[PDB]
């Protein structure tokens, strides 16, 4: 009786398994994700606050899947060589289904062995759900620039950075017109 399916489960084989495997994962990982009230709500989804839990992991799991959409396009195996480096002097390499890096994704606590593990699809999305769980909770916000500085996921990611890109404008245009948001 869900509301809201994400969109990896159009095409994706696993699709479906994936979104069992977010839509758990927020219960353990994003606990003070699903606990805010953002204030964008009005720009990404102005009823949030009517929500229930298990709207808001609908909601949650359908926003990780439009950002994968174009992080990635689903595609687990993708790499990408940054236009920066890491501490010890190498380009940062961007994995998986949300383009995170290992240094900078372990340190929330998402516990990579090794570069393979960022390619493990349960493992990405799961440290998704950690770097949302620590910002947009400590921010008060999903996105948006606030000061001078960016907040919520858009601290991590540049898809989630306000500007004139298909990606962003997308993100906010499928946010808002789900039907448990408008």
């Amino acid at each position: 009786s869900r509301e809201v399916i994400p969109l990896w489960e159009d095409k994706v084989a696993d699709g479906k398994a994936w979104s069992t495997h977010v839509y758990s994962a927020l219960d353990k990982l994003g606990p003070n994700l699903l606990d805010v009230i953002p204030a964008d709500r009005s720009l990404f989804c102005p009823k949030y606050s009517s929500l229930s839990y298990a709207q808001r992991k609908q909601y949650w799991a359908f926003v990780l899947s439009s950002m994968v959409r174009f992080q990635s396009n689903f595609k687990t195996a993708m790499s990408y060589t940054e236009d920066f480096n890491d501490s010890n002097g190498n380009r940062v390499i961007s994995r998986g289904l949300l383009q995170i890096s290992i240094e900078s994704g372990n340190a929330y606590g998402c516990g990579f062995k090794s570069t393979k593990d960022l390619h493990d699809p349960l493992q990405n999305l799961s440290c998704g759900i950690r770097i949302l769980d620590r910002w947009v909770s400590r921010d008060g916000r999903i996105a948006g620039k606030v000061d001078g500085a960016w907040k919520g996921g858009a601290r991590y990611w540049s898809v989630l950075r306000a500007g004139d890109k298909t990606s962003y404008k997308s993100i906010v245009s499928w946010s808002q017109n789900l039907s448990i948001c408008k």
